[PDB]
């Protein structure tokens, strides 16, 4: 719905308003003391402003990793409550896995590792599963892409692991590996798995594959056998005896090449903010 007119321009300069795509309905605005870039969604002032809200965005706020999409500051309109947010600008993964048919090992690793960084300090924090946006991660401006993960934001069946197609209870964190194999699987092959690529729209034959674990690396794809071995042991149905993250940090595929490293608003501020943007004018 409608954005309400630009505001704070003493420290933000307004960059463009976009009615859709990952960030949805928002405005892109520029910090004039940063030089940063970054996107803003707007909540309507009142009842809108409930406890997932508020949880969301607390939870957000508490989030630090340079591969998650991080909370800049809550903001007060007299019709919305302005919610700013880092803006990933370099389009999403996939898109680049398009334009480039598909990655060289190498570089799907260099992703990959980023992913799993940001999903292993999401997982500590406590933030699984329906938090993470892990079917559409992003890229920021970089001319050497940081991959970029919405939590809180405000697909393919493939990224669906077996178990939460069938199971009543199911822990998301392992779920989380799967559709991180979908990910790697994806950017190495230049196409989803389980997914028929003629027929993408065949939902009951993606999800049989998906259940059957039914996938094939096509032939002019060829990839080592440590990579091929951590797909393997990604891709398995039975959720107790899929590979974990701290397994895959150990992994020799993901270790080759790994980088050795893989001031905010006061929450008395925010809370306080979220606390008054409940009253509606």
């Amino acid at each position: 719905m409608d954005l309400p007119i630009m505001h704070d321009s003493d420290r933000y300069e307004l960059v463009k308003d976009i009615g859709s795509g990952n960030f949805g309905v928002a405005r892109l605005m520029r910090d004039k003391q940063s030089n940063e870039l970054v996107a803003v969604k707007y909540i309507e002032r009142g009842e809108k402003i409930d406890e997932n809200v508020k949880r969301e965005i607390i939870n957000h706020r508490s989030l630090r990793h340079p591969n998650i999409v991080r909370f800049k500051e809550v903001i007060l309109t007299p019709t919305h409550l302005a919610i700013v947010m880092e803006y990933a600008s370099g389009g999403e993964l996939f898109e680049r896995i398009c334009n480039a048919g598909r990655f060289s090992e190498d570089e799907a690793r260099f992703f990959f590792q980023q992913l799993i960084s940001g999903v292993s300090y999401c997982h500590a924090m406590q933030v699984c599963h329906r938090d993470l946006k892990l079917e559409n991660t992003l890229l920021d401006g970089s001319p050497a892409p940081r991959l970029k993960i919405c939590a809180f934001g405000y697909g393919t069946p493939a990224y669906i692991a077996p178990e939460v197609l069938l199971k009543k209870e199911y822990d998301g964190k392992v779920a989380d590996v799967w559709s991180c194999g979908v990910t790697l699987y994806v950017m190495l092959v230049g196409a989803y798995p389980f997914e028929d690529p003629e027929e993408p729209k065949n939902f009951r034959k993606t999800i049989h594959r998906i259940l059957n674990v039914q996938y094939a690396i096509p032939d002019y794809v060829h990839i080592s056998p440590e990579c091929r071995h951590l797909i393997s042991r990604i891709f398995v149905a039975d959720p107790a005896k899929r590979i974990s993250i701290p397994e895959i940090r150990n992994h020799e595929w993901f270790l080759k090449n790994l980088p050795a490293d893989l001031p905010g608003q006061s929450i008395e501020e925010i809370m306080q903010i979220i606390a008054e943007a409940t009253v509606p004018p």
